[PDB]
């Protein structure tokens, strides 16, 4: 139900835990330049939409996707770092830009094991960048399953 108020639930794109963006090894993320949000030690493959809206955001590297509510509000998926300088090896994307995509739909698939000798980290940053409703009045965190609540901007 919703009263007097409509809050946005983000999910959980992947298995593994939520951290925080302190928990971050990257001053873009962990200073939160762009935005606010938190990030995510994918313990799985699969990464799906947190939300759903239009892939706004997307890249021939397949490392990032934007997504853009209805409510104009832009929350980025950023898997692991440095991911760019990868050149799109090792994600499998199943998205392109422009799309629109549903919550829990399968954006891309990563080869975590390869990824994560070739960066820095793949702690998966989720960050909006853009709100209004700039509240995240709870962020569920530790270990969590993909499509599980993990966080209300409301």
């Amino acid at each position: 139900m919703w009263f007097f108020n409509k809050n946005l639930k983000v999910l959980a794109p992947c298995d593994g835990t939520i951290i925080t963006l302190d928990e971050v090894e990257d001053e873009v993320f962990k200073e939160r330049m762009l935005g606010d949000g938190f990030a995510i030690n994918p313990k799985s493959n699969d990464f799906h939409a947190p939300v759903s809206g239009k892939l706004v955001t997307a890249f021939p590297t397949k490392h990032a996707f934007g997504i853009q509510t209805k409510s104009g509000v832009e929350i980025l998926l950023h898997i692991g770092l440095d991911t760019v300088s990868l050149d799109g090896n090792g994600f499998e994307s199943f998205v392109t830009q422009d799309q629109e995509v549903n919550a829990g739909d399968k954006l891309v698939t990563v080869d975590l094991k390869s990824v994560a000798k070739k960066v820095p980290s793949i702690k998966s940053p989720i960050i909006f960048t853009n709100n209004g409703g700039k509240t995240l009045e709870i962020v569920k965190m530790g270990e969590v399953k993909q499509g599980d609540v993990v966080a209300i901007l409301k």
